[PDB]
């Protein structure tokens, strides 16, 4: 897309060691599945196109972008070694939302609803077997 948006996060790299764990399978099959289909998922399902949204400062402020489309592709591509890397991606996505926007903005309310659901799902994350 536009040269004024940054390249999206890596989802493929043969040099990075990879594993499928039961925890990672739960993150794809339960956690991402639940969040992806939520009514409030859509602002999070792809990278922020700061040109289309007329937010030229967005990637001045947000230096660690992350979105659920990227996490979905990471999971589908078995990009991770462990669940914590994936949980960290989710946490980064929510934190970016809360940094860029204001308390009570619609996108913040949406992120808070998703994050509550995410926390419930992570509380049920199985032990790594
Ligand atoms: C209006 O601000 C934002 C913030 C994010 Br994160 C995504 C889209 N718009």
């Amino acid at each position: 897309g536009s040269h004024m948006n940054p390249p999206p996060p890596e989802t493929s790299n043969p040099n990075k060691p990879k594993r499928q764990t039961n925890q990672l399978q739960y993150l794809l099959r339960v956690v991402l599945k639940t969040l992806w289909k939520h009514q409030f998922a859509w602002p999070f399902q792809q990278p922020v196109d700061a040109v289309k949204l007329n937010l030229p400062d967005y990637y001045k402020i947000i230096k660690t972008p992350m979105d659920m489309g990227t996490i979905k592709k990471r999971l589908e591509n078995n990009y991770y070694w462990n669940a914590q890397e994936c949980i960290q991606d989710f946490n980064t996505m929510f934190t970016n939302c809360y940094i860029y926007n204001k308390p009570g903005d619609d996108i913040v309310l949406m992120a808070e609803a998703l994050e509550k659901l995410f926390l419930q799902k992570i509380n049920e994350l199985p032990t790594e077997e």
